[PDB]
């Protein structure tokens, strides 16, 4: 049954396995419930004059921040970040969602959706040791359509940003997005006056990884249409995962999701982005190709 078939998916998901989430669909809910770890946010977006945004507050029941928000979606806009539970992993707002629209991972499941801003970035910063025995947290970046999530770790703590634009901007994400990117991280490891001027592009932002963090993944979307988007640089610490590659899938989207686990006292991190395809209706989706990753 769904009520018997969600508890077992938690069980997985308490006991650190990730698998329980490979190859069914995005996790994304517009849903706004408090949760118990703490954790910081912040912002980065390119408008005119620019804005940026720190919080080190806790996300309440009923009621998103309009900091990180997006009205220029939907009869009212939609959240930008938010907290929920797993008793309702993806809604109706989600559509590469499937598997996750009739079944769940419990309340007891708490999940942090990071999407990208306007025109800029959101991110996260969470300590592994926040998380509590039994209560599995995951970090969701939404349904991934041509935008760059970044997973990273330093010193105990878990760093998720994520960045791209909601308009069609050509070259947006590659480049601008990549400075928005770089300046929440910035903002987030303890420099309140980030200047990162040079030349931007996806190469800038692995050797920044590679500079400031042990370990890190990136999810993007590789096309030679927009050549700033190619990575051309290798570090040994910077894991990279192209989920849209040159018109292909023409149609689909991507997926990356971060599991932080206390497993017999012990906080484990897995990170699992994914690449789909959608029909013409978006009415079924089919896995194209998987990065699974510890940190």
């Amino acid at each position: 049954s769904i009520e018997s078939t969600s508890k077992s998916n938690f069980q997985k998901l308490s006991r650190g396995n990730i698998d329980v989430l490979k190859g069914r669909g995005s996790i994304s809910s517009t849903r706004q419930r408090a949760i118990y770890p703490y954790f910081e946010a912040a912002n980065a977006d390119e408008q005119q004059p620019l804005f940026f945004y720190i919080k080190k507050d806790r996300f309440d029941n009923h009621g998103y921040d309009q900091y990180f928000y997006d009205n220029t979606v939907g009869p009212n806009g939609i959240p930008t970040l938010n907290t929920y539970t797993g008793e309702i992993p993806s809604d109706s707002s989600s559509l590469g969602s499937t598997y996750w629209k009739k079944y769940n991972l419990t309340n007891e499941t708490s999940i942090i959706r990071v999407s990208n801003s306007a025109r800029g970035a959101n991110g996260i910063k969470i300590a592994l040791e926040e998380v509590q025995e039994g209560k599995p947290v995951i970090i969701t970046s939404g349904n991934l359509s041509g935008c760059t999530t970044i997973v990273a770790r330093k010193e105990g703590y878990i760093y998720k940003v994520h960045t791209g634009t909601t308009k069609s901007l050509a070259g947006f994400t590659s480049t601008t997005g990549v400075k928005k990117a770089v300046e929440v991280l910035e903002l987030l490891t303890k420099e309140p006056i980030p200047r990162v001027e040079g030349i931007m592009s996806n190469d800038f932002l692995v050797d920044y990884l590679s500079e400031n963090f042990e370990d890190s993944l990136i999810t993007y979307s590789s096309s030679e249409k927009k050549p700033d988007s190619q990575i051309t640089i290798i570090r040994d610490n910077v894991s990279v995962f192209p989920y849209f590659l040159d018109n292909i899938p023409e149609h689909g989207f991507g997926t990356s999701a971060t599991v932080l686990v206390r497993v017999d006292g012990n906080v484990v991190v897995r990170s699992l982005s994914e690449s789909y395809s959608l029909n013409a209706d978006a009415s079924e989706i089919s896995v194209l190709k998987v990065f699974s990753k510890k940190f």
